[PDB]
């Protein structure tokens, strides 16, 4: 009984088409592998209702879909039911962060791009794809899940989804964002409930991560491929997300026990190990990795790719 209702109709457009995408592809067979026409198929569709629907859906909206074919190869290489992704983004509004959303169910960030950001996934899809493969989708490199453009009202924007670092079920009481650049919060930035810590913080605050020798050699040692591979794909200015969740502080601030979460679903997770001072679950990755070439080059009225990835890999291999 989904209705795709909201106050904001580009909600309404993105979860019609998310529906409309899903049940089309139910219509398409699973191809042995993808081809490279694949990495730059699109489809449109565009629709006009005279007096029918009109109180759940805008009468007039155009809905893209880049690359569907890719996109359900990687969501399938993901761990990630077609028919469970739909329900994420259609069965109630994605919630916005008070510009970015998350599905209802806080599995799936959604996320406003430029339309340089959508040539940059095109750029990097098929050595992004390629990628996913051989890691078997072992990675700390952003999910990348689906794309689209959405038209309502005479407003155009690019979407895309991505797997949540965060779980879905275990809240965060403390995030940052880690570059190896330095980089403070405002002021402003700390006066909110839930605010972005950077690398200054992460140091003058003393903050600890208490995980085992053997956890942090794997996760250095995904850390280090994924970085090379953004390194070689020319990428930069990309954040390891840290987000802890302090287990004691959830139980005294209000199926699975305690601290446990599902590593299937939140595969971001890393327990603390047995010795911390603190009963803690870290859920770490890498973020934001497209270049935004224009949107930078007008906010200004060297460090180049390599050299960021080894100021980050060393800065993140001294804080663990
Ligand atoms: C306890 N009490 C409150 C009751 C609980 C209520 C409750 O359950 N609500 C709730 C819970 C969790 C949240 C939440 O999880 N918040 C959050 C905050 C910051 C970051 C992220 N993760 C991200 C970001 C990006 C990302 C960055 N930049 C990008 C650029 C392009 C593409 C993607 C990206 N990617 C992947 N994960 C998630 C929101 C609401």
């Amino acid at each position: 009984n989904l209705y795709f209702q909201s106050m904001d109709p580009l909600l309404s457009v993105l979860m019609w088409g998310v529906n409309h995408s899903i049940n089309e592809l139910s219509h398409v067979q699973i191809p042995v592998m993808l081809m490279p026409d694949d990495f730059k198929a699109y489809s449109k569709i565009k629709v006009d209702n005279h007096l029918f629907n009109k109180e759940n859906m805008p009468s007039h909206f155009k809905f893209k879909e880049y690359c569907p074919m890719v996109f359900r190869n990687l969501r399938e290489r993901f761990g990630i039911d077609d028919q469970d992704f739909q329900n994420s983004l259609t069965r109630s509004a994605p919630l916005p962060n008070d510009r970015f959303h998350t599905s209802y169910d806080k599995r799936y960030i959604i996320k406003t791009i430029t339309s340089e950001d959508v040539a940059e996934m095109h750029n990097i899809l098929k050595k992004y794809h390629q990628y996913i493969v051989e890691c078997h989708g072992i990675t700390l490199l952003p999910q990348f899940l689906g794309m689209y453009r959405l038209n309502v009202d005479g407003v155009e924007i690019y979407v895309i989804v991505t797997r949540n670092v965060f779980s879905h079920r275990l809240s965060v009481y403390r995030k940052y964002d880690l570059k190896g650049s330095t980089r403070e919060a405002s002021d402003k930035e700390k006066a909110k409930e839930l605010p972005t810590l950077k690398d200054n913080d992460f140091i003058n605050e003393g903050q600890k991560i208490y995980i085992d020798d053997n956890n942090k050699k794997v996760f250095l040692e995904k850390l280090k491929k994924d970085v090379e591979f953004l390194a070689q794909l020319k990428l930069m200015d990309y954040s390891l997300l840290v987000g802890i969740h302090d287990v004691e502080r959830a139980e005294q601030e209000e199926p699975l026990a305690p601290g446990e979460f599902d590593p299937n679903i939140d595969v971001y997770g890393i327990k603390c190990h047995e010795n911390s001072p603190r009963k803690e679950v870290y859920f770490m990755a890498i973020i934001d990795i497209l270049t935004h070439y224009d949107a930078k080059k007008k906010a200004a009225h060297t460090v180049n790719p390599e050299q960021y990835s080894k100021r980050f890999l060393d800065f993140i291999g001294h804080i663990l």
